[PDB]
C-alpha cells in the first residue's frame, strides 16, 4: 500500500536542483530514499559521509525522506528497499539520451521504472561540477546550492 | 497519504504506448486517472465516447485506474481528483522540447508536478497519429493497439 | 562605428521572454528595430497595429529601441534598417533546427549574421501560443507577459 | 547479387540536397529508384506530373537511377520494385525523431531497413519549403535547386 | 559492380545491437567488412585478439561478412578495401551530433559516405560501455549479448 | 558607447570555423577580443605561447580585434575588458546543452549575455579535438585551418 522512490546520485555536492527534486518526490510518494553511490573511478571533491552528511543537513524540511548509500547496481538498491521506482531530475545540460539510456537498462534488468522531472527554471543551470569550478574560482554559487554545502565549500578555500 | 497521479491525453485512439504507461502509473501511485481532453480543433479519428470506451476496455486489468474527461486546462482537471501530479509517457517522434515547455507551464500556474516515463521500446514507436495513418493504408498496427482498438479500427474501414 | 541588430518576430503577443531578449540587445547594440512580419496565412490573435502597440508600450525603457514593420524577407528587412545583424531568442520549445536551417538560409541570400540568446530562466517557458492558449482556458499567465498585453489579454475576455 | 534502395519523398520540388542523396544511393547500390508519394492532405505548388519532370531532368546524370509515383505505403511501394531499403536525406531542421519513428514503424510492418545520410553542408539548410517560400518573396535560392526546377519555379512568378 | 560497407568500432566487446546492423548492412550490400579499430588511449576490457573473436564467432551466420583490424584512419582502411561506404548504428544513448561530425568529416578526407541506421527496439538500450558497467556489478545483460561474448564475461568474473 | 564582445576558447588550435566566427562578431561589435584560456586539467598539444600566436596570425585581417590570456573565469575576464558579451560557435558536433548552461550560469554570477552564431557550412564540422586526430593520422584537414596552424602541425609531424 505504502509508494516510495528512490532518488540516486553521486551528490558531490548535492545542489538546489537536487533538492527541487527531492522535494517532487517527497510531495508525490510516501516514502523517498536519497542514495548516494560514489564512483569508484572518479575521485570526487567531496568524501561520502560528506556527502551524506550535506544531503540530510538539507532535507530536514522532507519529513518522509531519507539518505542511504548504495554500493553496486542502483537497481539492487531499489530493489532492496522494497521499491521499484527512480525519480531522476532533467536540467540545462542534462545528457538526457544518457538517461534514457539508463532507464531502459534499469528496467530491463529489475524492472525499476524511472521518472523523470523538469527542475524549477531557477534551478535549472545548476549542476555538482559546474557549480564546484565556479567556486573554486572564487565565483558566487550560493544561490544555487543549499547553505550546509556552501559552509563546506567555504571552508574548502579555508 | 493517498497518492494519485492524472495520465492526461487526447487517446484518438489508445495505444499500447499509453496503456504501457498507465501500468507504470498504476504501479507506482495508489489511483490513476486517465484524463481524456478534446483539441477543440482537430479532426479527430473517434469521438470522445468511442475514445472513452477504448480506454476503459482497455485497462480492465488495472484496479486503481479510472477513467474521465477534461474540457478545460489540464491542471484544473487535476486538481479536480485532488490530485497534483501528471505522468507523461515518451517514445520515439515525442516532441520533449514542447512536453518540458508544457510541464514548466503547468507547474507555474496552479503547482502540478510532471513525471516523464520512457514506453518500453516494443511500444516506442506507435503514435495514435502514425497508426491510423498506416491503418488507413491497410498496414498491420494490431501488435501495437489494444485488441478493443483493432476491432473499432476493423470496422472503420468495413 | 555604429553597430545594430533587428529582432524579428509575429509577437502575437509580445511576451516578457521577447522583452528579455529586447533588452539583451539593445544592452549590446547601439541601435535595436523590433521587426514584426506576420504569417500571411496564420489566424492571428491580434491584428499588427495592436502588435506594434504591445511593443512599444512594452519598450518605454529601451530608448535606442525602435519598432517596424516588415512585408517580405526579413534578410530585405534588415538591410533597408542599415543592419546585417538578427537577434533571436531561445527559450524551452524552441524548434532549434528549424531556426538554426533560418539563420543559414538568411546568411546565404543576404549575408545576415543571426545571434542567438537563451531567455532569462523565469521566462524561458511562456510563448505567444501557449501564452494565448492557456489565457483562454482561464489561466494566469499575467506574471509572464507585459502589463500592456496582460490589459488587452483581459479585454478579449470581457 | 543485385542490390536497390529506394529514395521517397514528396519532391516538392527536388532540391540539390535531394540530389545529392540520390548521388550517394546511386553510388552504394546497383539500383536506385527515387520514389514520389504526395501526401492527399497538403497543398503542393507542383503537380505530380511537374514534380516527376524535374527529378528525371535533375538526375540525367545517375545512370542507374530511375523515378516512379507510390500512392499508399512506402513499404509497399519498396516492396514492388523488388526492394527491402529506403535511403532518406539529414539535413539542418530535419525533424530526425519523426524519421526515427517512420523507419522504426517501416521495419516493424514490412522488414524495410532505412538507412540514413547527412546531405553535404553546402546543400545542408535548403529545404523544398523553404526554398518556395524564399523564392516566392524575392530571395534568390538557384545555387540550392536543380536548374529544371530553377526553370519552372521562375515561371511561377513570370 | 560488387557493393560493399565497412563496420568500423571498438567492439569492446560486440553486443547484440552492433550485430543488429552487422545484418542489415550484410542484407543491404554485397560484401561487409566489420573494422575493429582499438583506441589507442583508452585500456579496454578485451584486447584485440578477443575483440575480433567475439566478432567473428558472433557473425557466423552472416556468409558476406569478414571482420578484419584497422590501424589509422576509419577513411584509409575502407578505401583499402576498395569500397566508400560505412554503416553505422543509432541507439538510445548515441552521440549523434559527434556522429554527423565524423560523417562529414570522412566525407571531406576521402569522399566515403555514411550510412545510419537505427538499431531494433530490443537492443536499443545496450552499448559496450554500459554492459561491461552492469555485468562488472553482476547485473545480467546475457539478452543483450551474443553468446561468445556472455562466455567471455563469466569467465571475467572467473 | 562602444560596443564589445569577447570570443572565449581554449583555441588548441585554433580552426577556421572559430575564425569563421571571429569574423562576424567583428563584423557586430565596435571592439572583439580573443580570450585564451587554458584547462590546467587537460594537457593540449600546443602550449599558451603558441596558441596566441596561432590565433593572433590568423586574425590580421580583422583591425577592430585583439587577443588576451585568460587566467580565471570567462566572466571576470569578459567584465575586466569593460565588456558584458560572449560570442560562441555553433557546429555540427557542439555540446548545445552544456553551453547553454554554461550561458545561464555566465549570466547568473556577472550579468555577462553569450550570443550564439552557426559557423558557415564548410567550416561546420572542424573541431580542435578532430582536426588533430585526423592531422596525427595523416588526414589533410589543411582546407579547414589557418595556414598558421597547418605550419605548426607539418613541424609537430617533423
Ligand atoms: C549513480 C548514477 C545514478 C549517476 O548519478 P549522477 O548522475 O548523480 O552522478 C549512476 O552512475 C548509477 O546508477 N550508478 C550505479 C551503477 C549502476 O547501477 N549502473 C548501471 C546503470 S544502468
Ligand atoms: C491533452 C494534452 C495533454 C495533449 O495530449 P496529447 O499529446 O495526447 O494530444 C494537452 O493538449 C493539454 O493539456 N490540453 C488541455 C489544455 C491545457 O491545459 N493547455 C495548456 C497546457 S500547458
Ligand atoms: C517572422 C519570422 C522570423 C518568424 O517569427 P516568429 O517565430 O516570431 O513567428 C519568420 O517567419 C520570417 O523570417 N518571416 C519573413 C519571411 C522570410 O524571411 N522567410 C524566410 C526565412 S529563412
Ligand atoms: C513520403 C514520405 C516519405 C514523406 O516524404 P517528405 O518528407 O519528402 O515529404 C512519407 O510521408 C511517407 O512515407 N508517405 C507514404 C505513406 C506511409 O508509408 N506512411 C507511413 C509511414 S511510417
Ligand atoms: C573507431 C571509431 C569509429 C569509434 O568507434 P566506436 O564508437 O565503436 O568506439 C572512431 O574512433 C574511428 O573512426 N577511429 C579511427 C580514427 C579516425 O578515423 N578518426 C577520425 C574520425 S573522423
Ligand atoms: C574556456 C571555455 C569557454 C571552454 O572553451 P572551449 O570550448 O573552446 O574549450 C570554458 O572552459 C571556460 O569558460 N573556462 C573558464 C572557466 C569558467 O569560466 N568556467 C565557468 C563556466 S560557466
Ligand atoms: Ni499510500
Ligand atoms: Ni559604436
Ligand atoms: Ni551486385
Amino acid at each position: 500500500h505504502m509508494t516510495g522512490a528512490v532518488c540516486p546520485g553521486s551528490f558531490d555536492p548535492v545542489t538546489l536542483g537536487h533538492v527541487d527534486i527531492f522535494e517532487r518526490a517527497a510531495a508525490q510518494f510516501d516514502e523517498v530514499v536519497v542514495a548516494i553511490l560514489v564512483n569508484p573511478a572518479k575521485t570526487g571533491m567531496f568524501d561520502l559521509d560528506e556527502r551524506i552528511a550535506m544531503v540530510k543537513e538539507s532535507t530536514t524540511h522532507l519529513p518522509n525522506l531519507r539518505v542511504q548509500v548504495g554500493h553496486g547496481l542502483v537497481v539492487d538498491f531499489v530493489r532492496s528497499c522494497g521499491m521499484t521506482a527512480i525519480v531522476k531530475g532533467l536540467r540545462t545540460g542534462t545528457d538526457f539520451e544518457y538517461e534514457l539510456q539508463m532507464a531502459q537498462m534499469n528496467k530491463h534488468i529489475a524492472g525499476v521504472d524511472t521518472f523523470f522531472v523538469a527542475t524549477a527554471p531557477r534551478y535549472s543551470f545548476v549542476s555538482s561540477s559546474l557549480a564546484k569550478e565556479v567556486a573554486m574560482l572564487g565565483g558566487d554559487v550560493s544561490e544555487l546550492l543549499p547553505e550546509p554545502v556552501n559552509r563546506r565549500l567555504r571552508d574548502r578555500l579555508n
